[PDB]
């Protein structure tokens, strides 16, 4: 169903993921992600976990419908979700600055939608644990409100006290690199562990975090915007310059001076640095960003 009732608009995206288009359904604006044939296999895994897992949370994604549909003499994988007009983090931050409320409702929508995705809830009306594993700014969307909500699951993976087994391969590899963890370039994680994989997503949540703060003005100033690492990496970079700087090097991201004039930037300084242990059991629960989060307000 639905596919039928949709009527594609514009594309808002497009890149080797497919392409993403804002459709119309019942005259009601709906995000459609079209998946590339590469990552079709993605589509199944999302499609399986909004559909099983009841996933209603503010500050995740809104799941409709996911559809298979033949149209270009080829059949297309359709997911349909609710529709942010905004777009994603990485687009809007390119385009304005944020103040001190701003910032932080930011910071905390996001912390609270991984905190959900993380938490396990026993029993029908809960849920299991799941780990995002491609947390990023371009994953994440804007709402009007001032809120995000995180998106793209089509690498989580989940785990219950139903199976010691977990949905992942045998590469370790898979997000994208620039956000990749310590212990995900140098492949020691142990994928065994499902706790590992939340650990690698408070890494990435970190540099998330420094990307947003750039772009709250502080007594007039502000930083432009850049993706972690920008200063010693290419674009595009590879696992080994990726490898070089954050295992080998152990560097971070530099903390503009005009953060400490400011008690925020100040905290939250302090907040990402504390997610970017390069020993994955120190770095703070998804739960513990929230409440510290929840009081730096
Ligand atoms: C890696 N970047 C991407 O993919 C792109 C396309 C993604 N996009 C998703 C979305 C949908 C999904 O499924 C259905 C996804 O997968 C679950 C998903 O994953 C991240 C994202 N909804 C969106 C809603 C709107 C827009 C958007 O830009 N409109 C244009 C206006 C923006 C603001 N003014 C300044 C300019 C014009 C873009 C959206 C972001």
């Amino acid at each position: 169903t639905v596919a039928r009732q949709i009527t594609l608009l514009e594309c808002v995206g497009k890149g080797r993921y497919g392409e993403v288009w804002r459709g119309s359904w019942q005259g009601e604006n709906v995000a459609v992600k079209i998946f590339s044939s590469r990552d079709e296999k993605s589509w199944f895994r999302e499609t399986e976990l909004y559909n099983t897992v009841m996933l209603r949370h503010e500050n995740i994604l809104g799941f409709i419908a996911s559809d298979m549909t033949s149209r270009h003499s080829s059949t297309q994988l359709w997911l349909i979700t609710h529709y942010h007009e905004m777009g994603s983090l990485y687009d809007y931050l390119q385009l304005t600055t944020l103040d001190t409320v701003s910032c932080l409702r930011i910071v905390l929508s996001i912390a609270s939608g991984l905190a959900h995705l993380h938490i396990e809830i026993f029993g029908t009306q809960g849920k299991p644990a799941i780990a995002h594993r491609d947390l990023k700014s371009k994953n994440i969307l804007v709402k009007k409100n001032g809120q995000c909500c995180i998106a793209d699951l089509g690498l989580a993976v989940m785990h219950s006290q139903s199976t010691n087994q977990l949905d992942v391969g045998n590469n370790p590899r898979v997000g994208t690199k620039r956000y990749m963890a310590p212990e995900v370039l140098d492949e020691t994680i142990q994928v065994d562990c499902f706790d590992s994989y939340k650990r690698v997503d408070i890494w990435a949540f970190g540099l998330v975090l420094w990307e947003v703060a750039r772009r709250m003005v502080s007594n007039g100033i502000v930083e432009d915007y850049k993706p972690p690492f920008y200063d010693v990496v290419p674009n595009d970079p590879s696992f080994e310059d990726m490898r070089k700087v954050v295992c080998v090097d152990q560097q971070r991201p530099n903390i503009p001076n005009r953060w400490f004039s400011d008690p925020t930037l100040t905290s939250l300084a302090k907040l990402m640095k504390e997610c970017w242990y390069q020993n994955p059991s120190a770095r703070l629960t998804a739960l513990r960003i929230k409440k510290t989060l929840t009081k730096i307000d």
